[PDB]
């Protein structure tokens, strides 16, 4: 599970696709927790944007920002001619309000997230495409 903070119109086709699948996972977790008698005070939510060890937890009090982003990844999928199913934004008004917070990333936290994405593409860039083209090398 990985949440990126980059503009989605700039994501490679594979990152667009992975994040589209991963986001609803978060939504999933928070639910299992709520039903296991869990609450936001029970989690060590980091103060800053984090990519490793507590990365998914960091978004446990920001499910609102994730709803608005799920919305942007679905539009972007369509825009590129991708045949996705689940065209639909998940309905989370089911989840306690304390978990549905917003987030506005500092330019510097977006850089964190940008560099991870840049490191993956540099692994083997023949594995990445943008709008179907191999603009990566």
């Amino acid at each position: 599970t990985r949440i990126n903070l980059t503009l989605v119109s700039e994501l490679a086709d594979q990152h667009l696709m992975a994040e589209y699948r991963d986001l609803p996972r978060v939504f999933g977790a928070v639910r299992k927790h709520v039903a296991n008698g869990k609450r936001v005070r029970d989690f060590k939510i980091s103060p800053t944007f984090i990519l490793g060890a507590g990365h998914v937890t960091f978004f446990y009090d920001k499910l609102e920002f994730l709803r608005k982003r799920q919305i942007e990844l679905i539009a972007e999928c369509l825009k590129r001619g991708f045949n996705i199913k689940d065209t639909t934004v998940q309905d989370i008004s089911d989840i306690p309000q304390e978990f549905r917070g917003d987030y506005i990333p500092h330019e510097a936290s977006i850089a964190i997230s940008q560099a991870r994405l840049d490191e993956k593409i540099a692994q083997r860039p023949t594995w990445y495409k943008y709008y179907g083209k191999a603009i990566y090398a």
